[PDB]
């Protein structure tokens, strides 16, 4: 018969009308043959069952032949088959709720899964299809979650109850935080003032966050070098630990882990982690450093990069001038006897230039 779903909290409104169409008596019962509501002229009534405070019929559209019932603040323990006892018939309508949730909530940073549980009256079967703001009709069970949430799957989902030939939507709201950026890099030189940069997206929230970049020097082994941070609002302050080079943090938001002087030592890898809470999880995005220093020995003269360099890098050294003076695949050339000209040092990798540092060569 009428089969009608219904949302946790929301509301719905169940049809009784006949023909006749007159202000007359009407009443809804419960299999349970409890009345949930009745009328005697305007005055508009109810029952003792537990529905009770919660329905309600309009009168206006009384007049006009609808008795019908609205049921506020749905419980899941309203799933019925309630009946419309109007002027000689009876309108079975079993009304079944059902409620998608996720319990893994508040502060979903990247991985981190998502979870997809559903209420449903003890004795019925749903189904949930649920499509994402982005693709992936993802579908399951009573239960169905999302593996470790991608940056793009951020937004409105609109997962779907399925039961009977009827189904019910549902609109889950799921926002992946994950820095702007995976693999930051900057290619310097000898010297050139280095500078990163990896924002957020704004947020506000309680005692939240704090965590610390770690590195791995090229060669230097000597790891556990590091800087840590600890983060309030648009507020931020080292917690301690920087030493071996000066790197200067901001005051700001905006997070500007500063290199002075580009030192070659200062080449390789790292791992900037973030991690706040409320309901935690940890942030994490990528960093790396390459260095190219150009020196002249005495009257012959050399180049190097050092850092994350790709085997599929090429360098070079020219006098600007003329071509080639020198082309490899390599992170330490050497162009024995140079000549004047203000010589060029070239990293690239298929075509497009990557570091170039200049130099002049005297005789």
């Amino acid at each position: 018969k009428k089969v009608v779903l219904g949302k946790k909290g929301d509301t719905v409104e169940l049809t009784c009308t006949a023909s006749q169409k007159k202000s007359i008596q009407f009443h809804w019962k419960n299999s349970n043959q409890i009345k949930i509501l009745g009328n005697q002229g305007s005055f508009l009534t109810k029952g003792p069952s537990k529905l009770n405070d919660r329905a309600d019929s309009r009168r206006s559209l009384w007049d006009q032949g609808n008795f019908p019932l609205i049921i506020k603040n749905l419980k899941i323990e309203d799933s019925d088959t309630y009946i419309c006892e109007v002027e000689d018939q009876k309108e079975e309508v079993q009304l079944l709720v059902f409620g998608l949730t996720a319990n893994s909530d508040t502060h979903l940073l990247q991985g981190q899964s998502l979870t997809l549980t559903l209420e449903s009256p003890p004795g019925s079967s749903p189904s949930v299809q649920c499509r994402s703001p982005r693709g992936k009709n993802i579908q399951g069970g009573k239960t169905l979650s999302v593996s470790q949430l991608e940056l793009q799957d951020s937004g409105t989902w609109t997962c779907t109850v399925l039961q009977n030939q009827k189904k019910v939507e549902f609109k889950i709201d799921i926002v992946v935080l994950a820095f702007q950026k995976a693999s930051s890099i900057v290619y310097k030189k000898e010297g050139e003032q280095v500078e990163f940069s990896f924002p957020l997206a704004f947020t506000v929230e309680k005692l939240t966050g704090s965590g610390e970049l770690w590195w791995q020097a090229e060669r230097a082994s000597s790891s556990k070098s590091w800087i840590t941070f600890d983060l309030k609002n648009k507020e931020v302050s080292v917690k301690r630990v920087t030493q071996d080079p000066k790197l200067q943090m901001g005051k700001k938001l905006p997070l500007h882990l500063t290199l002075p002087q580009a030192l070659p030592q200062y080449a390789g890898s790292g791992n900037l982690t973030l991690a706040l809470e409320a309901k935690t999880g940890k942030l994490h995005q990528e960093v790396n450093l390459v260095v190219m220093r150009a020196t002249q020995l005495q009257k012959n003269l050399t180049c190097e990069v050092w850092g994350p360099t790709s085997p599929k890098l090429m360098l070079s050294l020219k006098l600007e001038n003329k071509e080639a003076k020198v082309s490899k695949r390599e992170k330490a050339v050497w162009v024995l006897n140079p000549e004047a000209g203000m010589w060029q040092c070239l990293l690239s990798d298929s075509g497009q230039v990557l570091l170039e540092s200049n130099i002049k060569v005297l005789p």
